[PDB]
C-alpha cells in the first residue's frame, strides 16, 4: 500500500473484485464507472440547452432567409449557427453514452419567430440576440463543469473544457465583433455590405 | 381575348396592373402570388411534422448507441435519419420562404426514450417504430398535398410530390424490408448480423 | 375487360384499331394524341406571353447599357433575362410540335423604353417592374395549367409543372430578393455597389 | 507586486533567485520544479500498473492464440491491447523523466493463463476480464489524478486527462460494447463470427 498525499494506492494483484462490477443484467450500462446521477442529469440539460439554441438559431435563419428580409448572409450564418449547436447536442449525447449514462432527450420550446426591429435593425437586433443566446448556453457549460468539478469527474471535467468552452468564448468574441461591426457601419447600405462579406465567409 | 375550357386568357399588353402587385410595406413578402394561407399553415404543419420526426430519430439514436445494446448499425442508421428529417423541415423552411409565406416553428415533445422490448426484440420493435413514423409523415405529406390540390397550387403539389413523396414511399419500403429481414433472421446472432450489415451500408 | 375507378382498360389484344389512328394525309401531325385545341392555343398564348416578356426584358437591358445610367450589372441580368424568356418561348415551341400542335407565332407589341424615374430611382423602380412582368408571366403559366387540367392532359400539366412553374417560382423569389436589397441600400452609393455585385455574379 | 485572488505576483526583474534552482551536483534533476514526492510516487504506481496490465493482455493472448481455441480475433486483439498498455507505460515513464522525478520499475506478478470457462464461454469470460481489468486501471488513473489535484500540480493533472483518461473511458466503452454483442450473439457460430468481425477491424 501507498498513501499520497491522502490517497490510498492499492498495488496491482488481480482482476476479480471489478468481475463485480462487470453488470450480469443486459438493461445496465457495463461501462459506467465514477459517473454520478448528478453528471448524467446534467449533461442531459446541457443536451437540451443546445438543442433548443439549434431551434432557435433555426427560426432565426427562417425570418433573415424571407425575401422581404433578404439578408443572405445572416440567413446562412443563422442555418450554419443551428447546424453547430445540434452538432453540440449530439456530441453530448455520444458523451453520456461513452460514460454509460442514459439520454433523456426533453422538450423544446417555441421560439421567437419575429426580428422586426427598426430602431436597432433587423441585422443588428438579431445579431446582439444571437450573443445573448451564446452566453446562456455558456452559462449552462459552467453549470454543467462546477457539477462535475463538484463530482469529482476530472474526465467529464476535461471534455466540457476541451471539446465545448474553448469553441464557446471563440464563437462569443467572433459574434461580439459581429455586433461591433454592424454598430459601425449602421443600417442601409453598411449592413447589406456586411452581409455580403458575410456570405463570403460562408463559402 | 381567348377563353379556353371555360379559362380567360388575357393578352400580354403591359407591366403595370402588376406594379400594384409589388407590395410597398417592408414587412410584406414581395414574392408571394397565389400562394393562401391554408397552403402557407399547411407547410408549416409539415415541417413541425418532419422536425418532431427528426427528435424521435435521435431519441432512437441515443438509445441504440447505448454500450449495453451495442447496435451501432441501428444507431447510424437512426442518426442519419434525424439528420434527413431535418433537412426535410428544412427543405420545407425554404419553400415557405421561396412563396413568400412564413415559417412559424413549434414546439417538439418529448419522445419516447426506453425501446426494451424482450419478446420482439428491441431491434425489430424499434423499426417497426420507425416504419410507423414514416407512414405517420407519409399521411401528414398527404394531408399537406390536399390542401395545396384543394387549393389548385400546381407548384405546391408538384413541390411535394417531386421533392417528398417520391423519397417517402422509397423510404417506407426499405424500411419494411428491414422489419421482413429481422423477422427472418430473428434475435440474437441473427439481429447482430443485420446490424453489421447496417453498418456496412452506411458507410 | 377491367373496370378501375370507372376507368375502362380493355386488354391487350393488337395494333390496328390505332392504324386508323395514323394519319395518311401529310399536312396532318401523325404525334398528335390526347392534345385538344384548346391546349394547344393556351401553349400559343405562352409563347407570346414569354417573348413578349423577353423584349420587355430586352428594351431594360437597352436603357441601362446606356453610357450615362451606367448600370452594368443591371443591364447584363436584364440581358439575360431576355435570353431566357426567349428560351422559354422556344422550349413551349419545341413541346407544341412534339405534342403535334401548331405554333403560331403572334405579334409583340413595343414595349416601354424609357425608365428614369427619380423619387425610386432607376435601379429600384425597373426591379419592380422586373418583379411585376415576372409575376405576370406566372399568371398567364397558371391559366395555362388551368386549361390542361381542365382537358384532362396530365403530360402537358407535369409539362408545365416540371419545366416552368419550378423556375418561375425561383425567379420571382430571386427579383424580390433584388428589391428589398435595393431598397436597403438606398440610392446612389448603394445602388452601384448593388449593381457590382450582380455583375459578379454574372460572371 | 500584484495579489490577485490571494495570490502574489512579483513583477519580472531578474534571473538570479532562480539561479540556485540550478542544482550543481551532477546527480540531481535540473528539469525538476514543483513536482513533488507523492506525483513522483504515483506515476511509478501508474507505471507499474500499466505494464500489469501489458501482461496480463499477453497471457490472454497466450490462451486464445492456441490452435484449439483459434480465436483468432480475440488474440490479435489482446496482443494490441497489452501493445497498449505497455506504451502508456512507456508514456508515463517519459513524463516522469520529463518533469524530473526517477522512473522505479516494480515487480510484475504471474498473471492468469487459463480462461476456460464453459458456461459464458471463453469469448464473453475473457472479454468481461478485459473489461474489468480497463476499470481497474481506471481506478487507478483516478487515483493518480486525485495526488496530482491535491498537490496543485495542474500540468499533471491536465496531462493525465488529456492523454489518459479519454481514451480510457473509449477503451471502456469499446469493450463494453464487445461484452453486450457477445451476449447477443451467443456461444458457439456466434462468437466465431463476431471473432472474424474483430479480425477484419484489426486489419
Ligand atoms: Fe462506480
Ligand atoms: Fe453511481
Ligand atoms: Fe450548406
Ligand atoms: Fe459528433
Ligand atoms: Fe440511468
Ligand atoms: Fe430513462
Ligand atoms: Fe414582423
Ligand atoms: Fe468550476
Ligand atoms: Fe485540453
Ligand atoms: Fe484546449
Ligand atoms: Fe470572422
Ligand atoms: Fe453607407
Ligand atoms: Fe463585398
Ligand atoms: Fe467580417
Ligand atoms: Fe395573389
Ligand atoms: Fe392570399
Ligand atoms: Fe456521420
Ligand atoms: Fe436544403
Ligand atoms: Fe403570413
Ligand atoms: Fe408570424
Ligand atoms: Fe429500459
Ligand atoms: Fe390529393
Ligand atoms: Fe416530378
Ligand atoms: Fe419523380
Ligand atoms: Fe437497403
Ligand atoms: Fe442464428
Ligand atoms: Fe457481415
Ligand atoms: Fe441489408
Ligand atoms: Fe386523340
Ligand atoms: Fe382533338
Ligand atoms: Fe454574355
Ligand atoms: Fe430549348
Ligand atoms: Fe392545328
Ligand atoms: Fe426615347
Ligand atoms: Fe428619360
Ligand atoms: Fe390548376
Ligand atoms: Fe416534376
Ligand atoms: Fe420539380
Ligand atoms: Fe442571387
Ligand atoms: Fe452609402
Ligand atoms: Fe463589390
Ligand atoms: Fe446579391
Ligand atoms: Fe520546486
Ligand atoms: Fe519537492
Ligand atoms: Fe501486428
Ligand atoms: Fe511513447
Ligand atoms: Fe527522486
Ligand atoms: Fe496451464
Ligand atoms: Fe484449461
Ligand atoms: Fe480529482
Ligand atoms: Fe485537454
Ligand atoms: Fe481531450
Ligand atoms: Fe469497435
Ligand atoms: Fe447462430
Ligand atoms: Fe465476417
Ligand atoms: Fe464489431
Amino acid at each position: 500500500k501507498e498513501v499520497l498525499s491522502g490517497v490510498v494506492f492499492q498495488p496491482f494483484e488481480e482482476i476479480k473484485g471489478e468481475l463485480s462490477l462487470v453488470p450480469q443484467t443486459p438493461d445496465k450500462s457495463l461501462a459506467r464507472q465514477k459517473f454520478v446521477d448528478e453528471c448524467e442529469a446534467a449533461i442531459n440539460e446541457q443536451i437540451n440547452v443546445e438543442y433548443n439554441a439549434s431551434y432557435a438559431y433555426h427560426s432565426l435563419f427562417a425570418y433573415f432567409d424571407r425575401d422581404n428580409v433578404a439578408l443572405k448572409g445572416f440567413a446562412k450564418f443563422f442555418k450554419e449557427s443551428s447546424d453547430e449547436e445540434r452538432e453540440h447536442a449530439e456530441k453530448l449525447m455520444k458523451y453520456q453514452n461513452t460514460r454509460g449514462g442514459r439520454v433523456r432527450l426533453q422538450s423544446i420550446v417555441t421560439p421567437l419567430t419575429e426580428f422586426d426591429h427598426p430602431e436597432k435593425g433587423d441585422a443588428l437586433y438579431a445579431m446582439e440576440l444571437a450573443l445573448a443566446l451564446e452566453k446562456l448556453v455558456n452559462e449552462k457549460l459552467h453549470n454543467l463543469h462546477a457539477v462535475a468539478t463538484r463530482c469529482n469527474d476530472p474526465q467529464l471535467t476535461d471534455f466540457i473544457e476541451s471539446e465545448f468552452l474553448a469553441d464557446q468564448v471563440e464563437d462569443i468574441k467572433k459574434i461580439s465583433e459581429y455586433v461591433a461591426q454592424l454598430r459601425r457601419v449602421g443600417k442601409g447600405h453598411g449592413v447589406w455590405h456586411f452581409d455580403q462579406k458575410l456570405l463570403e465567409e460562408e463559402a
